[PDB]
């Protein structure tokens, strides 16, 4: 293994509806992270709403977390950071799905206003509690990595600027697929996967490895369609191919374990050449996110 | 810890991109030794210059391995050989029937059962075709090596030849198409073998509690094998629903998983009760044959 040794691997064989190929496994500092999360939860949404409803919901399942679990192989100190960082983006997408397209929008501007280098906390004490909640870790972020900052910073605004900038539906895969990467937050994801083991890749690193990271963050979307399905793939799939949705449903797993057939193969080509610890890396720490994600979509109730 | 003989190795699938099996894939410690066999058996059994004779050595050229020794890696050496190569020779009458017309088809059948006899005596067949003589030869060593087990063995295969190619026509739904691809696929034979392979039998009600799983993991083979010969069962499905072949091909490929899933949740239902050690081995050993299955068309 070329990651710390951070997290315990996960038996996925051991769950029938667990399909992929990848790994799973769990970080070592769970139980802190699970109780970072639920005090993020208390601060983020209010008692009472919806959003607050979602977010116990998604940190219940008997078989681990959704960050222990897909960002294992991050530093625990980090990993604390980077899933309430991501835990507050995730409450907002709830809070603003059930939005018009409108609102929405003007929602992710406002909270834009809170990705600044120079963040203070205390100047959004007016603000919606995401804002307040998405500043103060903001700010920690910041400070465990300033050198890294800029990066994350530009990767959470393209983010809110780019991750629901959609008119309306879809009727083919060759354009929701693209559209799924972003919307699932798999650029956000897979950032804090390279920003949670302290590490980056250089721009030559990356475009080696560019293919295989859309095919990956094409699995991560399409599996949770899959799996919600019990905006979405099967829609588009019953669309463009006027099929009911049991049909649909079984076209969508076959094009994500295709998916996951071409990032194997594409990681094959790269190692023919020369590969950094740097990419060794995330190729390991991204298979454990997509296959954690899996395994965490396989046994959440 | 393992349930069956310490007769394979493990294969790592995981290095293969197009293998996506859950199963996992092994390799027979007696691998040479079997294919020998199996080369001696296709010079007899099939004719020099025939579709068949070249199908049987595309059937044993794939460099990462055997049919036989990869799916029956479960397998007592010995009982894999005879095993092997009474499959074999089942394979090729499956190769040079399925270029006849279904009536022929179904006659060539009826001279082949001619040799699937408890008494069978392979000299009154040295008139025969080279399927029946080499059938009836290996068919009497297997029947000696196992006497207690023979009339079920031959019950099965005689069976098989009843039921395998019994349909000239056309699937049009997979409801249909299902049911009859495992018995065409022989997965009926092969699973059997797979128990007689390790000496082993299930009883009626052992079989009776696994029987669902087992048709899951019948499901699984014939369709894999549909999957990877496609470039079978994406025809029926663009026929069922009217999509082009690319669509009909990623459908297969997520009955297959679907099924594969159905099978380990069928297993997990089945051990919340006791179970034999016998239903443990036969868990082990159909997971490695259906594993190697997608190893050995994922490698071809």
């Amino acid at each position: 293994s070329a990651i710390p040794s951070v997290f315990e691997t996960l038996q996925g064989y051991k769950v029938p509806v667990f399909f992929s190929r990848y790994p799973a496994g769990i970080s070592i500092a769970a139980q802190e992270v699970e109780d970072a999360l639920r005090k993020i939860d208390e601060e983020a949404s209010e008692e009472g709403t919806r959003e607050r409803r979602r977010a116990l919901i998604r940190h219940t399942n008997p078989y681990g977390d959704p960050f222990t679990i897909c960002h294992c192989s991050a530093f625990p100190d980090r990993l604390a950071l980077l899933s309430c960082l991501v835990e507050v983006m995730w409450i907002h997408d709830d809070v603003t799905e059930e939005m018009d397209h409108i609102s929405a929008c003007r929602e992710h501007d406002e909270l834009a206003k809170v990705l600044q280098l120079d963040i203070d906390p205390s100047k959004f004490e007016s603000g919606n509690v995401r804002q307040k909640s998405l500043a103060v870790v903001l700010r920690k972020a910041i400070d465990i990595d300033p050198k890294q900052a800029p990066a994350m910073i530009e990767m959470l605004r393209h983010y809110l600027a780019t991750f629901d900038n959609i008119g309306g539906d879809f009727t083919r895969m060759e354009e929701y697929m693209p559209y799924r990467i972003a919307n699932c937050g798999y650029w956000m994801s897979s950032y804090f996967i390279r920003w949670g083991m302290d590490m980056t890749l250089s721009e030559e690193e990356y475009a080696s490895i560019e293919q295989f990271d859309i095919a990956m963050g094409n699995v991560l979307g399409l599996t949770n369609d899959y799996f919600s399905w019990n905006r979405n793939g099967v829609v588009v799939l019953m669309k463009e191919h006027h099929t009911t949705a049991d049909a649909a449903k079984m076209m969508l797993l076959g094009v994500i374990v295709e998916q996951e057939s071409l990032a194997a193969k594409l990681k094959e080509e790269r190692l023919k050449k020369p590969a950094s610890k740097e990419i060794l890396q995330y190729f390991e720490a991204i298979e454990l996110y997509v296959g954690g994600s899996c395994y965490w979509h396989s046994t959440a109730p």
